[PDB]
């Protein structure tokens, strides 16, 4: 319930922060990934689109942010609910998260991997 709170008040406020204070506050919430419930992690993962399409647009930091939004979200790909499967399917197969072009989504999911996936 607290997580779920919390997560809640992330999703309700990041928009009057900047992302000198967002990298601090981010870096302790992707801990929550593989959390035993389902609930936080789809939150965190809300706040995680949230994130990349105002952030996937230059300072430094905030392109250190985005990068390790976009990171979590690739470990994220792996969801032991297969709800959440077909939320990230759904937001990943969207045209501004790949391109429409087959050849352009080839392209763009080349820089998208990891070694854990």
């Amino acid at each position: 319930e607290r997580q779920k709170v919390c997560l809640d008040i992330i999703y309700k406020m990041m928009p009057k922060l900047k992302p000198v204070e967002l990298r601090e506050l981010l870096n302790p919430v992707v801990e929550f990934v593989s959390h035993p419930s389902t609930t936080c992690r789809e939150q965190m993962y809300n706040i995680l689109m949230w994130i990349h399409d105002n952030y996937r647009d230059t300072d430094n930091d905030s392109q250190e942010i985005f990068k390790l939004a976009k990171d979590v979200l690739i470990q994220g790909l792996i969801d032991e609910n297969p709800g959440l499967q077909l939320i990230i399917r759904n937001f990943w197969s969207h045209e501004t998260r790949l391109p429409s072009n087959t050849l352009d989504r080839l392209l763009a999911l080349n820089s998208l991997y990891s070694p854990k996936i």
